[PDB]
């Protein structure tokens, strides 16, 4: 593989699970704790991760997971992290369903300027029906319309980001000419979902414009991403389903005129790395055991895994399934390597809900990849595009 | 006066003027320059300013002032500054006319958590008619409706901020009870302008909720501010008009049940402080002279000031009127003191467009006020409410 592998670090505060917070190692306030977020981001930056990633949602109930009940908004925390990090990209989830594209176009570009070219947007059409009810609507649009809207939203957002050319801001104190009037472009969009005259009140960043990520996994979703995205997040249920998605998407991107190396595909994994197989397994177990089994049985009570498993352990493994990427550094490194060479992945988003994981990944797994020529020895540069391998538009 | 005087620092990048950027001392890129913003904020924090202030607008044309053409968005830059500052409040201008209150309620509270209780919102109904056309509307609502909407917006925003009680987040790892279900309040707003079910997905901050500022100067505006605001910005055309406004507003606040010391009134000044009267005056002049007089005459060509002024100097003084707060430290200190004792001001927002001003104010003027018992010797605490003198709701 000509290219290197890449990593992004998802920072999800107190984690993606109903009871993982109960572990002794976990700060149950992590989700609103600036320190937690800073240390993580600096660890990822130490491991030369290309970006940190913040996921997001806009609706809760009292049965939502603890993280979702009380956490940072994405652009605030990324902007804060911007000032205490040097090269790592800053990618954040924003819905096309609720915000005005001007508002968002601005906040992302502003981030991009603050950070000297490290912004990314995880564009998300947004699934929670109750979200509508937090934003003065009755209901979400139906799924297909959702993606129609997103196309228009993005197109406006990208239009605005091109309000100014890279060299518009001339700043001639002698002539009193601040900017070149020819290099300023009014969008004048009057579309179906949005009307936006422009121009945007901030110009081009050291990487041009932020990088687009996209999560979408449906037929519609893959097409959209294949068409519009610089990078795609996907799941990692298995090597083969992930090889499939990769194939399909890189194909559809060719069908849209695009060079497929221009689209980077990033499945999400949460490695549990330890010095021995039995330590890693301990850790898995401490966490899997945190759920009250009473809960766990029920959600089970709506595969063949008679592997000497008791009902309890099967109820537990449902609550908190075990990653393939468990165990020794070389095992984890090796899977990661195999997935890459198989063309299931161009890189991975690393979750690190369990305490120590992110730190252990960076410390033990990265050096191996570096040492086998699979991962760089230092940051390519200071923008998210340089580091990702993408060209400035 | 029982209370001390207070200051906020407006940071306006390359300034509020058409040609001030042309001065040799001015970085014409200041408006998108994170370094500029950081140094300013740290200077203000060194002078124990209660807050920094970022103004904002959402519409431009090619005849807009250079700052407005290309600058940071407010919540991004405040969030960035949050991580490099320790006690100074972080106040930002946000319109009620375009954003959804959930979006904003979140971003402000998130800021509040990041900063450990230093957020403020300058609530602004927003005047630029073309702004509507950047946010998929034909036109602004008429002025009165504008303030009806703002009342609902704010009320929702404050409702959401009360989604959780200060002690809701119990975090009992032993009992598996993350939060107290009784302490979680669904807003369920179905108003005229907005419908918002809630609850907000982030809870109470170390100062409860952010502080409300408000600029409004009309009959409607004063009433609104008097009713809703923790602090009010106003102009400083003259001592007497500012005494009037102060009077009127503190009065109307009594008419709304409120203790008027609970409302803090902050006129905006841009002092030009120097070691001698003639140096300060030089500086004024270098800047006033930057405008091409050709421009300057015209805007004149639609007072009695035969003060040996040539037409040129009158055209110039229109372009860039001279502050009362020009000259020596003790003069500036003394005016500031007189305005305070006259009850025109409880504090001031300090603009510092001219290079050195903010630095000179902090260095030369503050010590005098400190030394005459008018200004504290250190920060009262770490929240914007402590420092302002306000109680947590
Ligand atoms: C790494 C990764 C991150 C995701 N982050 C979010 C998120 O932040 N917010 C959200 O609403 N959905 C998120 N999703 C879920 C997607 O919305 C989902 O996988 C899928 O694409 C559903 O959309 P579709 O029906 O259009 O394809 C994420 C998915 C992946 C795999
Ligand atoms: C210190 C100060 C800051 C202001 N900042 C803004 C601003 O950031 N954005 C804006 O649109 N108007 C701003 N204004 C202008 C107000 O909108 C204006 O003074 C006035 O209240 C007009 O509103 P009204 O007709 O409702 O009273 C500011 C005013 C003052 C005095
Ligand atoms: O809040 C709900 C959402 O937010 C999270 O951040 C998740 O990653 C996403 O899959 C979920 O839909
Ligand atoms: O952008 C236009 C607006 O933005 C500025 O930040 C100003 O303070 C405000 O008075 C003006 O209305």
């Amino acid at each position: 593989r000509a290219d290197f592998i890449q990593f992004g670090a998802m920072i999800h505060g107190v984690g993606g699970t109903t009871d993982g917070w109960r572990h002794p190692d976990v700060d149950p306030s992590a989700s609103t704790n600036i320190e937690f977020y800073m240390k993580k981001a600096q660890t990822a930056e130490k491991g030369l991760f290309s970006f940190i990633f913040i996921a997001d949602g806009l609706f809760i109930s009292e049965k939502s997971i603890p993280h979702f009940l009380n956490r940072f908004e994405p652009i605030t925390i990324l902007s804060a992290l911007a000032s205490v990090t040097k090269n790592i990209g800053l990618v954040g989830t924003f819905s096309t369903s609720f915000t005005e594209p001007f508002t968002i176009s601005r906040q992302l570009m502003s981030l991009d300027h603050i950070s000297g070219g490290r912004a990314g947007w995880n564009l998300v059409t947004s699934p929670q029906e109750g979200a509508a009810r937090n934003h003065s609507k009755s209901n979400l649009p139906e799924h297909t319309e959702r993606y129609e809207i997103a196309q228009e939203h993005l197109d406006v957002v990208r239009g605005l980001w091109n309000s100014w050319e890279h060299d518009a801001f001339i700043h001639n104190k002698k002539t009193g000419q601040f900017f070149d009037q020819a290099k300023l472009h009014r969008l004048n969009h009057k579309g179906k979902y949005f009307q936006v005259e422009g121009p945007l009140n901030i110009g081009r960043s050291k990487q041009g414009e932020p990088v687009v990520f996209q999560a979408g996994s449906s037929e519609t979703g893959r097409q959209f991403a294949a068409k519009n995205a610089d990078a795609i997040f996907t799941h990692s249920n298995s090597l083969e389903e992930t090889k499939a998605f990769y194939a399909d998407v890189k194909s559809r991107a060719a069908d849209e005129g695009r060079d497929p190396s221009s689209v980077r595909i990033f499945p999400g994994i949460s490695p549990i790395v330890a010095d021995t197989e039995e330590e890693a397994e301990k850790k898995y177990r401490e966490f899997a055991e945190l759920i009250p089994i009473e809960n766990a049985v029920t959600y089970l009570a709506r595969e063949a895994k008679a592997r000497n498993l008791t009902l309890r352990e099967v109820a537990q493994e449902m609550a908190f399934p075990r990653t393939l990427f468990i165990g020794t550094p070389e095992r984890v490194a090796s899977l990661i390597e195999t997935w890459f060479n198989a063309e299931a992945a161009d890189g991975f988003i690393v979750g690190s809900d369990i305490p120590g994981t992110l730190d252990a990944f960076v410390e033990k797994v990265i050096p191996i990849l570096q040492e086998r020529g699979l991962y760089r020895q230092d940051y390519r540069g200071g923008t998210l595009r340089e580091n990702l391998g993408l060209g400035i538009p």
